[PDB]
């Protein structure tokens, strides 16, 4: 029959405490348990034999309520744990109906994959189990799993601690590995999710099984050992044997000093992971739990003796297994042990206090303050249990646990949040050889509930500031866009934007509107070309000087004409003729100085009054003279025509020649009232702002084409003028004047259309055509009359 | 200390037949049970014993293997079955370590909630549950629920049968109702999904609670009044108490017979729920399980005695329950009756066999066949349990049960598919009037495995009855636009297709192409017939008559001209210049003949010769006859010019006139090499395609640009030549003919723009312009000369 340890009291509490090992792999149909464990077995059974003797006599935690124990071996195998679970349940359910008291809770199964399989049983009877080691994620969901809370932190905390280490050195693109099953998968899924909220891009997602072939660790090496300049921090949510395989693979192909792996809880400080491969792992971070060794136990356990401990069955087999000595004094002595011994042995022989024995005594105390919250809220002012508490429940008792907090045995508090997750107080251990060849795990600070406080004076002392997650650098210089490289996020590509493009997004610039292109580093679109036209260009200063020289030659002609009326030719020919051509030429010569200007609304009126009225009134003045002689030439002696449409005075003929002047003034007024004189900003390029007045091709072909047909009217009535015995050869120079104006008049338009700054072409073309007309007409008729 | 009925054997089978009632006695913690149900308790305990006493005695099913049994009570409670199950899973454990023997399976607990909470206790020991009543939807998840067969239909099968009724009468919009809690939610979500993929639309799902106010049941009917003419039928997925409330509120308002209700499995043979509300219930279909009456049990059970059945506790104490008697002769007698029992009593006292007595004896035989697989396939050619198979296994039992099948007690086959679901074989009922005041259920066909088998001549007794509850009528008529009525596809609102719209899809009428009206039956777009006429219409008979009379009158003016050479003007002047009038206008009068024609590349080209070159030749006539005297004007004494542009002969003046004929031809011939005449389908409307050959405003004014200069040149040299005494004032005749023809030839083009039938305008106008030239030159020529 399987034996049990039992401590008396009133409110007895059950426990599992994996005494024996796992039964043999094939003997599970009869499920006969293996050998004693003596780190988890007989160190923990004595936890519930001396801590339950502290609480016994403690007058502040259970005053005058005697607490009790039961310990039923689980043999690390879910079948034996389940057979033993029905015994607590049986005696509880027979007791509540009718030597057998109800068990109030369970001090936790050893692993996590027996915590699910014993909670699915205990959930049905309303009895909370309180785990001390069950670090698996899916035991957190309070929809399936109510009766399960822990004094050991969950796997979302390890995932977050690994994110905090990685993101505290600006690492943001990492390879990932994890062992197959629930552990590595769950932890990597948690971490990979938390990574995806801060722009981390896991360079290589991976899976591998622990006893998979040497080819599987070897191909894993090839895979991860590609992209070496891009990512060197491999996050390993791994077990010790998977990492021992990856270090053994890295020994074989000899790529020892390449990349800096960071571990998980699987390989805290234990040396089975590293032994024989000490050179591959130097400068390798882990995280481990902080379970402080309890000094209050080493006193008790190491003063124990075989002969004076009758409350622990499994203890005589523990002595025989520890000391190689069959003791035939008491029964159940193994045959393989010779050299019969005494009870005067040192329990000190390679004694090591358990890692997870701070957790058993945090766990029992969490279960012994649910019986203080209950004993005062439901039994106010009583010594011993009152009636309503006496046949103890679990539904109210679980709430009196989930709101319990305390101080532990190591100064740190035990307290449960809303889903039974204990506080994450995690250490960090870098591994490095400090003295001669001795590779050890050195403590370098702690994670502490999101407060990472890693000590950089002890962290590495390896190579300099280790090449980051550097696949595509932070290349965001002046003018730069981040190309993103569709497929991947982190490896974006470093590329400049065009000149016109402004940095709207750091990921994409936009070519801002015409009128604008941005400043240095493409930040803000400023009113770029304020380029001036008003006064002159320095090249247009010769055209300004030629307009001035024009005004000089009109004043030279006035110096011989107006105040010197002493000439027979101007006495016999009408004077008003010569007054209207000098007024025409004067208007066409003040014009070029008013042309070069920054066009405004009123300055556009000036500029169209310039081209329209100056050219038309200049040539209307010239044709008043040529019309007066044309009327003679066509109506006197050479063109035989019947009609005489003329008046009986020379002044009336000068007035008839003046009728045509005003018609071009009516044309330009009807063209101005239609489309107004307004300045327009011109953008033929990104750096060009000529700001030209409204002066369409309609306004430069209509009045100028009407002066062109007026030169054709002169040419028809200036045919035989070449050889006529008229006034002092003047008539042949009238024909030459019309030829020299009409040739450049026709040559103007093609060069005008093709050229850009064609306004200087208009001023120089109008100025040259009028000065050759002035010169040809006047310079013989002023020089021969001396 | 609840009791157990047991019988001896070699392979024992457990069951949880609900002996007592669900005790609300105080609460759970006392655990005291109610009364022996006798329609669910003791009635099926002797059914298990009868079923086993047919199997211990036939050599076909378990020869030399003896079955045993363990009948225990569940007291119809979630927390009494859970205590009792522990004595089957503390026989398997103790009988395999260490009389007591292994129990192989648990035959069904009745209530479905017990069948979830006692199968999260039988996974852990690998023991098949075989349910006989557990109609839950989610007891088919083979991830959470694995050791769980059931010989009763799933609720997705019933939800399919519900849909199949509504799909056979061709209904497509219906209001839903379901009782809150697992039953109604499950089966309504199943039906809503099945509806959604099929193309139904559930009108309003006012799902309600069972024990709400009569004003909440009023609020159901207050909503039902919306869409009362449109989507009137309810699918009541409820227990009978919600139906009782829904007919209480129907009687309240007096909205008696507007819609029928198609009831679910909760209301099919519930008559108790319709006692007093029969007037609201007529015409309502239902659906029930098909569980046949078993005769073999009824004969055995009704012949039983209180002194013979020693294998059944509860049965020496059920006699007082059924018969209202009390005997001092039996121990543990109830006090509340005081008429003394006898041993010899009738047991047929309103005996009705259970609805599930054909489901117990089907379930046990599913086991006895699944062990006739195990005893064959592990112990071949053996008698009794062999070396292996003892203690009997878990996961090999379950893999021989899942492929067990053999005919039941009632001719129907038990057989499991891969999820422990039995076959869907459903009856139907309906409340109807059979005789004088007789609302009762009548069977009206069956639903078997998705085949529905109603016969209408026993259902509803009404031809039209419930109208097609569709959210719009079947709006598909001849060529109707569908807006789809986006709230639901199938219930689209009909709208009228536009004059240009067509159905590419029925569900979207959309516009056709321009000039291509939407063809008959809206199957696309269709082009229409063209307005052109090659052969003569009545409107062309006038035009060809004008063309041909035009030719004949030219033959008459030649009869008075070329045959009669006694003309004063001609035979002094050239005869060919008076003849080239007729030669030129020949083609001008032929314009109407081949203008009003078909567009073909040669005939529509000939029509471009009509618009261009023929019109050029008909004005080549006019320019020869008027520009001869015009050029002679410029060269004679009557008007003088600067040169001598004429030779010494009239034959030189003929080829000089032919220069003006040549440039008039050449102007329009420069365009014929650029545009070859292509027939353009220029559509002036959607109801006309019209087909004008290659024509534009440029195409018709192509000769007009030189006609204007020819007429103006000949007008300037004929302006006052009218007043000059010609041969008989014929210069004034010519001046009047040009004056009348010119102004109407300008006034052509506003009529060409206003009126669209340009072909009639050009032919009619050219006929009007050429007739006056003959009527006012050639007729006075003839009349003066004769």
């Amino acid at each position: 029959q399987r034996s049990v340890a039992r401590m008396d009291g009133d409110v007895i509490i059950g426990a599992l405490f994996s005494v024996h090992h796992q039964p043999p792999a094939e003997k599970v149909p009869e499920r006969k348990c293996g050998e004693i464990r003596e780190q988890y077995g007989i160190q923990r059974v004595e936890a519930m034999f001396h801590t339950l003797d502290k609480i016994n006599a403690d007058p502040v935690l259970l005053p005058n309520i005697t607490l009790g124990s039961e310990i039923r071996d689980s043999c690390w195998h879910s079948s034996v744990a389940l057979e033993q679970s029905i015994e607590f349940i049986r005696d509880s359910l027979i007791s509540i109906r009718d030597t057998k008291k109800p068990i109030a809770g369970v001090i936790g199964p050893g692993s996590s994959s027996v915590a699910i399989q014993v909670q699915n049983l205990l959930q049905l009877f309303d009895i909370p189990q309180i785990a001390y080691s069950a670090t698996s994620i899916d035991l957190s969901d309070k929809t399936l799993y109510k009766y399960f809370l822990r004094v050991v932190p969950s796997d979302t905390l390890q995932a977050r601690a690994m994110l905090d280490i990685v993101k505290r050195y600006n690492w943001t693109y990492v390879s990932a590995v994890h062992t197959e099953g629930n552990y590595g998968e769950s932890g990597m899924d948690a971490f990979k999710e938390l990574a995806a909220q801060e722009g981390l891009c896991i360079a290589h997602s991976d899976k591998i099984y622990s006893n998979a072939g040497e080819k599987s660790f070897d191909r894993l090496l090839r895979k991860l050992r590609e992209r070496l300049p891009k990512a060197r921090v491999v996050v390993c949510f791994c077990e010790g044997m998977t990492v021992r395989g990856l270090l053994s693979a890295m020994r074989r192909l000899g790529v020892v000093g390449e990349f800096s792996l960071i571990g998980s809880d699987g390989w805290a400080d234990r040396d089975e992971v590293i032994e024989g491969y000490e050179v591959e792992a130097n400068g390798g971070i882990t995280i481990k739990l902080q379970s402080p060794e309890v000094r209050s136990f080493d006193d008790y356990f190491l003063k124990l003796r075989l002969d004076t401990n009758t409350r622990n069955p499994w203890f005589p087999e523990f002595w025989q297994h520890r000391f190689q000595c069959r003791l035939p004094g008491h029964l159940l002595e193994n045959p393989n042990f010779k050299r019969i011994c005494t009870g005067n042995e040192s329990l000190e022989e390679n004694y090591v206090q358990d890692s997870k024995m701070g957790f058993v005594i945090n766990a029992i105390y969490a279960m012994a303050h649910g019986l203080q919250n209950m004993h005062h809220a439901l039994c106010p002012g009583h010594v011993g249990l009152c009636d309503a508490m006496k046949p103890i429940d679990g539904s109210k008792l679980l709430d009196f646990l989930i709101k319990s907090s305390f101080i532990g045995v190591s100064g740190e508090e035990v307290w449960f949040d809303e889903k039974g997750d204990a506080p994450g107080r995690y250490d960090i251990m870098n591994l490095q050889y400090t003295e001669a060849n001795r590779y050890d795990y050195v403590h370098v600070g702690t994670w502490h509930e999101g407060v990472l406080n890693i000590d950089d004076y002890k962290i590495q002392m390896n190579k300099s500031g280790v090449v980051r997650s550097v696949c595509s650098e932070p290349c965001l210089k002046g003018q730069i866009k981040v190309i993103r490289k569709g497929e991947v996020s982190c490896c974006w590509i470093c590329t400049a934007c065009k000149e016109n493009e402004y940095v709207q997004d750091e990921f994409t610039c936009k070519a801002c509107d015409l009128g604008w292109w941005p400043n240095a580093d493409l930040t803000g679109c400023e009113p770029i070309p304020v380029r001036y036209l008003e006064w002159s260009n320095i090249e247009s200063i010769i055209a300004i000087a030629f307009s001035c020289l024009g005004i000089l030659v009109t004043l030279f002609v006035t110096l011989i004409f107006v105040l010197y009326r002493d000439t027979p030719v101007v006495k016999s020919s009408s004077r008003e003729l010569c007054y209207i051509i000098l007024a025409g030429i004067f208007l066409g010569y003040v014009c070029p100085f008013t042309l070069i200007a920054k066009p405004t609304t009123t300055s556009c009126y000036l500029q169209r009054l310039l081209v329209g009225l100056s050219s038309a009134m200049c040539y209307s003045a010239l044709v008043t003279k040529t019309n007066r002689i044309a009327r003679i030439l066509a109506g006197s002696k050479k063109k035989i025509c019947t009609r005489k449409p003329r008046f009986m005075s020379a002044w009336a003929q000068v007035i008839i020649a003046s009728i045509l002047i005003s018609v071009q003034l009516t044309l330009v007024v009807t063209l101005i009232i239609m489309e107004p004189p307004m300045p327009i900003l011109s953008y033929p390029s990104i750096k060009e702002v000529y700001l030209i007045c409204n002066t369409s091709n309609l306004g430069v072909v209509a009045p100028l084409g009407y002066n062109g047909l007026l030169i054709m009217s002169c040419t028809y009535y200036a045919f035989k003028t070449r050889n006529v015995p008229a006034n002092f050869n003047e008539a042949k120079y009238i024909a030459f004047t019309m030829y020299t104006t009409c040739i450049i008049w026709l040559a103007f338009v093609p060069i005008y259309f093709g050229s850009n700054y064609k306004i200087i072409t208009t001023c120089f073309a109008v100025s040259l055509s009028v000065t050759v007309a002035l010169g040809c007409m006047f310079t013989p008729k002023m020089y021969i009359i001396i």
